[PDB]
């Protein structure tokens, strides 16, 4: 029955990426090495090349305290779960790409096991995998609930699993309705595979309100850590988004993050940079979410190192190939402990 102000919050979801590899464990320094994206407005014949994922040159503007780690290393996973405990983030929202490979399956099991040791829960963030559609989504939801639903770390809210659906707008509401209306042709409602389905609110209310209603989503999130990147990721809209959610029986889970920078992998994307300012950016965004009066908050991200949105500890590093950004006047674990601060403020408000 403790009341220490240190406990995990199970309405706080932190987006987690399990796609990092090491040569030793995975055969390649996966994701630390990454293709550089061509400029979509830069014309033909670009040869942007690749970041090689050497110790000196990784696919991030920051540098992990844990180095070029493997997401399959149980010892890294232990450390990450201890970081979630420090942050008070009770739910790990795991990227899920439907890779259909044994190394994926192994990783997911390792993450569930490590999470449970620290009473962390896991939900899935369903990514835009090839030919994703409501039929294979249903099949995959069935598979995930069947495989993992009895694992003690599998997240439930009032008895239901929860999924975040990235880029949900890539599927028409008429298709979503088949899966998510109680009357839908292939409904999950009232079945063993029912779940809270949280779609991505992107653009203006004139588009998103009917999308969400007609698709029969249970709620919506915003993902992007960069303020103003979309209507949904503009925090001054969050009070009105929450009002609409409450009026329509939907769960709004705004996404907050500490900054954004992706110019190692997208050199042309500098206008999306959002400076961390020693934590002031994160504070401002988190405060807006709490002030909007929401029931749940998502954090972009634990470890999306390519996009510079991570709260995972980063260290100063200057190599012969790149001078990395770092947490400046703040210590490496600052964003974990600042997350814990905001989780406490959120709980005080709840
Ligand atoms: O700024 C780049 C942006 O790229 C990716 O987002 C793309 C797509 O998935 C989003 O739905 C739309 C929203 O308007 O933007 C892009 O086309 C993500 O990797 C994102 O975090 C990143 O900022
Ligand atoms: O988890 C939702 C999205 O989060 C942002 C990253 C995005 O993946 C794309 O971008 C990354 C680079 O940041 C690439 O490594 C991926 O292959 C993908 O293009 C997630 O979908």
């Amino acid at each position: 029955n403790n009341n220490l102000g240190t406990e995990l919050d199970y309405d706080t979801f932190c987006f987690y990426y399990d796609w990092y590899g090491s040569e030793a464990i995975d055969g390649q320094y996966r994701h630390w090495a990454h293709a550089i994206a061509p400029d979509p407005n830069g014309g033909s014949g670009q040869n942007p090349g690749t970041i090689p994922g050497t110790q000196e040159s990784i696919a991030s503007n920051f540098y992990p305290q844990l180095g070029r780690y493997s997401s399959s290393d149980p010892n890294i996973l232990t450390k990450h779960m201890d970081m979630f405990v420090m942050a008070r983030t009770g739910v790990l929202a795991l990227t899920w790409w439907n890779e259909q490979d044994e190394t994926e399956a192994k990783r997911i099991g390792l993450i569930l096991d490590a999470a449970d040791k620290k009473k962390i829960k896991v939900c899935f963030h369903l990514e835009p995998y090839p030919s994703r559609n409501v039929q294979n989504l249903r099949e995959n939801i069935v598979k995930l609930i069947t495989r993992y639903g009895n694992h003690p770390a599998f997240y439930r809210k009032d008895g239901k699993p929860l999924f975040f659906i990235y880029d949900s707008y890539l599927i028409e509401p008429s298709e979503w309705e088949k899966l998510l209306s109680p009357g839908g042709s292939i409904t999950i409602r009232n079945t063993a595979y029912d779940a809270l389905m949280i779609g991505l609110w992107t653009s203006s209310p004139t588009v998103q309100r009917p999308f969400i209603l007609n698709a029969h989503f249970d709620g919506f999130y915003t993902y992007f850590a960069a303020t103003g990147f979309t209507y949904g990721s503009t925090p001054t809209n969050w009070v009105s988004m929450q009002k609409w959610a409450k009026e329509n029986g939907k769960i709004f889970i705004p996404s907050v993050g500490p900054g954004y920078i992706d110019t190692r992998i997208r050199p042309w994307n500098g206008s999306v940079i959002r400076t961390r300012t020693d934590g002031q950016y994160y504070d401002a965004m988190y405060r807006k979410a709490i002030e909007a009066g929401v029931s749940a908050i998502s954090i972009t991200s634990f470890n999306e190192w390519h996009e510079g949105s991570q709260i995972e500890p980063a260290v100063p590093y200057t190599s012969s190939e790149f001078t990395y950004l770092d947490y400046e006047n703040r210590e490496p674990d600052y964003y974990l402990t600042r997350t814990a601060y905001w989780v406490g403020k959120f709980r005080e408000s709840k």
